[PDB]
């Protein structure tokens, strides 16, 4: 996470960390938890090659990684069949763990929105997660759970901003219909935090907008930070995950 | 090139070395040269950002790199307006040099196939360059310019190659109409050889195919080398490329 | 620490890690806790150049780096005049705090043996501290203080050892006398754990014998770990650390 | 070699490359002819630890690294005994070849000096190598021999100067009498050097006063380049190498 702050422990319930097995049980990703038993993250950190199993685990909301781990096999991944990258889109999965999870006021579920919400500009909008804090800049000991508030921008705006400074054409799209923008050059998402929640608060609810996907680099200018759009995908989730 | 061994001197009098300012005039990609003044090589190894022309310079057929150079400028890089990254396709560039090159036995320009070319599956092809000579491992010294012999492969082949342990799905495109493979676990090209040639030897004369474009890494199991389709793009070329 | 394993909470409440400013408060070397407003450590942690007071802190005794931090500031370095490097030796200095340690169960002072103190070759001491888990292996998170059984051995039989695979004559002395050996192959100090303690249960206390200061590397054949030999240097720790 | 500029190829026909066998027979020390069958050089290049000989081989002088290697190996690596480090010193070694190699204006011995030459201030002297061109930075492509003139300073204002800025007692020498001291913060030898000649031009012949040891990095204030002293070693070379 690139500015903002370190999350208060009364937040963000719904933040997981992916570990993957190495000489120590290793965070590579975000997610969140949409149900006991399902975890929502990006596709491209489990995808699009077929992974083993049993090298990764699942952590639930922590203040800090690592101190107090109790790690969670994951039964499946399920990988949006149309993902391979995340330029091209459908950057989008579901861990399903091989226990439902017990619920408390510190770890719950997010809320997915309807398929309506469009998630305009001005609404107020966090991520969350514990990536870099800058380009090539770890996150470090003790690994807060960091949170930055983040302006979402209109899709064709952000377009035409990643067309700038590019030899890409105007007319040919970077920025696609199932991706959502947000962020600016002081506040913005970074690596490590992919497949971790962009979140809004709607109508007094917290609603997932966005799940962590891409960008170039990590807060630069006319780059603003690009986002599964979650409301694409809700027949999807829907097809694996109760309600 | 993995796999490959150092290529005699008389051949490849096409191949360049395309070079990037910094404590030294480094080597990033490789390109073809398809008219006196006309460089043919991959738009990712120059876009899609607009870099500086001043940065960047052209070497001709060498033996070894670095040790006998005579660096040439570019007037200008034509990058196919339809390029964002490889994956999805059109990577493609035209750099225009600052001179004509005084053709030569030692140097000269490689033939391009007309449009109708169809090179068949199996053909026996060659790809040159002074990439990385496996995964992560630099080309040593002193450079000298490798080859290796790669049999093309129909994109039908390729693209169900692709789809062997992966989760993208069966019916969704991965090695797309403009693109090409070639190669297998034990020869391929790889980083650094990005802009190069593939060219094959047809009714006996040497015509180029493909250029490097990417690759699930390199000389991996289903992951065979990825080309962008020379014949695809061939009136872009020869808009700007005179016959 | 190579080959041992997490402490228990309750022991080696002497143990101290010594942090240096950068984007975070690092560990670099460990260091014992002697009286209650010095701290014992390795010259070559500190020294021989003379560096900023203000970019060093001292942690006393944690079960996890980085978590529950309270950083101490130090008033004074005094470092052994005669060091220049370990292998030279007098590889031994003195941290004075700002302010004496309240101290308690968790956190209490090692006491130092007397100038007589013969430990004999094979007594099972202990080595503790949150460096390398071997060569070029660091101390995975969430960075557990480790501890390990170590034999002291005689100098002489330390430099025999020194000697086989090596040019350096057998007349030509490596371990001094105011080093001493502890450790084999599968168990040892490493990079990190510089400046901690060696202790030995001596009729029933726990005695600082050495201070982790060199070796050729870690848990390598033929080459144990050496520290600095307290007893040879009491007088000057006496000189400025009062009884 | 930090400051200076590349060597003319009538110059220094004495320096030799080491090369250590692993991707490719890479360089990691100098060294000189000193007889048709012996090379000179720093034992830390080659010990303390004993070394497998078929991994080392010698390059002769050549203008650029790599390009026109011809590697001759050898047969015994004779290691000063009272070596250990170059900071306690006699830090010198003989690399002897399996076969006498053929000499001519371009590739020949240099000529060790008389047991009494000094080689006080403002003598005029040079240093030649292929390492680093300052502090952590590597020789760029294609590797040219580089040369520096350097300042021979006096051993106690050397020793003087190595003590500003340390916690070093003023009496406890440094800069040992078996070494010598040369450079200053614009001209000095650097990692890659080492083994390599330090030569001065005595009433019209080239006489080799030391070899590249050691410093604290490479041309930072107060930190002038050691070498060992030849003069010291005159017997010891002698007892090998014929006159
Ligand atoms: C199977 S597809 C694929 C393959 C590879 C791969 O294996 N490669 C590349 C191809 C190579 C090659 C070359 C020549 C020939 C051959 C044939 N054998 C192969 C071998 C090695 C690598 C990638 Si990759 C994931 C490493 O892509 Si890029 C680093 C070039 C990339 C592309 C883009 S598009 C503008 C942005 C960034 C980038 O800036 N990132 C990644 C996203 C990060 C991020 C994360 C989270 C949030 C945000 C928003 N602030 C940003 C920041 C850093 C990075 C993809
Ligand atoms: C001012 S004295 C000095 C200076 C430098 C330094 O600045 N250098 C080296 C010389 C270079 C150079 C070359 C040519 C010319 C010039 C002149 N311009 C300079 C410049 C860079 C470096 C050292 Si240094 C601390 C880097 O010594 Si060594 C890496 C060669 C070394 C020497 C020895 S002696 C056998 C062992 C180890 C080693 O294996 N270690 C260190 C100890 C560690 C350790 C720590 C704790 C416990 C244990 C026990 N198992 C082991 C393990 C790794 C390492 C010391």
């Amino acid at each position: 996470i690139v500015g903002g702050q370190e999350a208060p422990r009364s937040k963000w319930p719904w933040q997981v960390s992916l570990r993957v097995h190495g000489p120590y049980w290793m965070h590579f990703c975000g997610g969140s938890l949409i149900h006991p038993q399902w975890v929502l993250t990006a596709a491209h950190c489990v995808g699009p090659d077929v992974k083993d199993l049993a090298a990764l685990r699942v952590q639930l909301r922590e203040q800090h990684l690592y101190y107090q781990d109790q790690l969670l096999p994951v039964s499946r991944i399920i990988v949006h069949p149309q993902f391979y990258t995340a330029q091209i889109g459908a950057d989008i999965a579901l861990l399903e763990l091989e226990e439902p999870v017990k619920v408390s006021s510190h770890v719950h579920t997010v809320t997915l929105p309807p398929a309506s919400e469009t998630f305009p500009p001005g609404m107020p909008c966090w991520v969350t997660g514990w990536g870099d804090v800058d380009n090539d800049e770890r996150l470090p000991p003790p690994f807060p759970l960091k949170q930055v508030k983040v302006p979402i921008m209109e899709n064709h705006i952000c377009d035409a901003k990643y067309h700038l400074g590019a030899y890409t054409g105007d007319d040919v799209r970077i920025v696609r219909d199932d991706m959502l923008c947000a962020g600016n050059t002081r506040r913005d998402s970074c690596q490590g935090d992919s497949g971790g929640p962009l979140v809004c608060k709607v109508n007094g609810t917290w609603l997932q907008a966005g799940v962590v996907s891409w960008g170039e680099g990590c807060a630069q200018p006319n780059r603003p930070g690009i986002y599964t759009r979650v409301t694409y995908y809700l027949d999807w989730i829907h097809h694996y995950v109760p309600k």
